[PDB]
């Protein structure tokens, strides 16, 4: 029973712990010894949330937060109706939009070299890639950012308040030396 893992369930919403608990037994990993595992994937959650709220009405399919054969459904399902091409990993959200996956990442490093990370390890150089950081920074391809800057500022606000939480219960450290 960890400090970490009791701030987690009182510090995001039940729906979002929920799902992060589903998506740790897949994959086989345990929420109540990898704690700092446990969460960055609540903050992710909550990001991708935040990322597809930020649009009109319609306009982000969530991929997140689906089991992973669910999941891939849809990614088939978007693919054999858009025309674009099947990514090799899933993708946490689709832009019927701007019509490309996008994949989301939070890190406590620095953006630039999270970035070549993602790319590297995803090898879908069509999945559009924007990253957050726990200072403020931001990177997306092409230097494209999708949604416009008052959706972003909501997310790195809310990035920012989950890092004080947890100095403030001197977890910061811990969990910033766990990426
Ligand atoms: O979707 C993710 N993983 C699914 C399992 S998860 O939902 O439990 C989970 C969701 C989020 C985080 C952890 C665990 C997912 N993973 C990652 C993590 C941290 C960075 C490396 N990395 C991987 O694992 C690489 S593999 C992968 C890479 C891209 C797309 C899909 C996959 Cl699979 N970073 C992300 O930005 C992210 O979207
Ligand atoms: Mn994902
Ligand atoms: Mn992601």
């Amino acid at each position: 029973g960890s400090h970490m893992e009791d701030f987690v369930r009182q510090c995001f919403n039940p729906m979002i712990v929920e799902l992060a608990e589903k998506a740790m037994k897949e994959y086989g990993e345990d929420p109540k010894i990898e704690t700092n595992k446990f969460a960055a994937i609540c903050t992710h959650l909550e990001v991708c949330f935040m990322y597809s709220d930020g649009g009109s009405k319609h306009r982000f399919e969530i991929i997140e937060g689906r089991d992973r054969i669910m999941a891939w459904t849809v990614v088939n399902s978007i693919c054999n109706t858009t025309g674009v091409e099947k990514p090799k990993f899933l993708p946490d959200l689709y832009d019927y939009k701007e019509n490309r996956f996008i994949d989301i990442g939070v890190t406590r490093r620095e953006v630039h070299i999270y970035y070549l990370e993602k790319a590297n390890k995803i090898k879908s150089e069509k999945t559009h890639i924007h990253i957050f950081s726990f200072t403020g920074e931001e990177m997306a391809t092409k230097a494209d950012y999708t949604l416009d800057e008052e959706s972003r500022a909501r997310i790195k606000t809310r990035l920012f308040t989950i890092r004080q939480e947890m100095a403030s219960r001197s977890l910061w450290d811990s969990f910033r030396q766990s990426e």
